[PDB]
């Protein structure tokens, strides 16, 4: 029981969230 | 079930979320 | 030959979701 | 085996949230 | 409980949160 | 203590947090 | 005779934080 | 002059935090 | 001097704070 | 708008090859 | 190269191309 | 402002090539 | 034409290349 | 001719390269 | 605004070359 | 204000190179 | 008043290099 | 402080190189 590459974003309880974005290769991104 | 490789986002619950793009190879992202 | 790969996105008890997306290879996305 | 890759972004209960982005590697990015 | 590379960020109890962005490698970076 | 590396940003009880960038190779950053 | 790599910025009760940034190779930055 | 590196950066209870930059190479910094 | 790397700013309680740099290596920096 | 990703592996005149695998999200790979 | 999402594997006159896959995902993979 | 995300593993004229992996996000990979 | 992020492994006339491990967040590779 | 973020591992005229490993967030590489 | 990021492992005219790790946040690496 | 980052690592005219490693933050490096 | 952030490892004309690592911070180096 | 940021580790015309260790912060460095 191992892990090696553990990639979680806003892996839990949330109440309010306004731009989200995950990606390791990316580009021009625009929050608003 | 996870093992080595964990790709999670907001993988929870949520109450208000407003734009949630994932991807490795992107471009351009634009979130209102 | 076993598999250690896990991908995915937000899956649970979720209240208000606008705008989302998965994707490896994908370019402009635009969220409102 | 000497590999342990930890990568946890947001992954906690969290309020409000403006502006998330994730990427080891990116080019031009802007939060409002 | 022993990690080679490990990577937190916003990994606890939040109130709000207002422009995060988290990369190896970025370029051209501006929160409002 | 062992031969590995560590990074933690912002793993606690945190109230209003603005402007927040995590890149060991990052160029341009305009925390408003 | 030991070793270890420790990089651990802002872990603990905060309030207001305006301004943080966390980077080795960190090129042109300003805070407001 | 040799040994394990800890690098730890405000890691206790604070109220406010202005302008937080950390990073042993560091070009150019303007914090307002 | 000592011998160890141990890189320790501000590790207790503060009230507030401004403008903090931590850094070897730290050019062209102006805090207000 | 859609924005410019480009994604090569080898180009012509290769001559001699011996092992080349892609893949964006993939686990498990042994080349001879 | 262009304003989309361009995948190249391999280019003509390649001449010997001996293991070759391409997937963005999949799990399990051995060539000889 | 232009943004652009180009990956290239190799290039033209290569010769002989032995051994070659690519992947954003893999884990568990050995060449002969 | 301009480009922000560009991620170089290789170049042209390369002659001999034996063991090429590209990825941005892998964990366990080995080359012979 | 703005290249901001430029990765690049090798240049061309390589000649002879026997082990090459690129990683932004990666972990437990050998070579041999 | 002002800033590049450039970072480069190796350049033309090589030759020979055995062994190279190349990563700005990695761990536990063994070159023979 | 005008600001930049520039890492270079080895130039033209090589010729031999064995063991070569380069990170920002890299813990337990080994080489032959 | 700062041009910019440059790093250097090694210039042109090195011949014959053997062991060879850089990093802002390391822990646990060893060369043969 | 305030001024030019230009860190050279060697300079060219370097011949025979053996156990070339470079960083701000070391730990454990041991050269053969």
């Amino acid at each position: 029981e191992v892990h090696h590459q553990k990639l979680v974003f806003f892996a839990e309880d949330v109440g309010s969230n306004k731009g989200a974005i995950i990606g390791l290769m990316v580009g021009g991104v625009v929050i608003a």
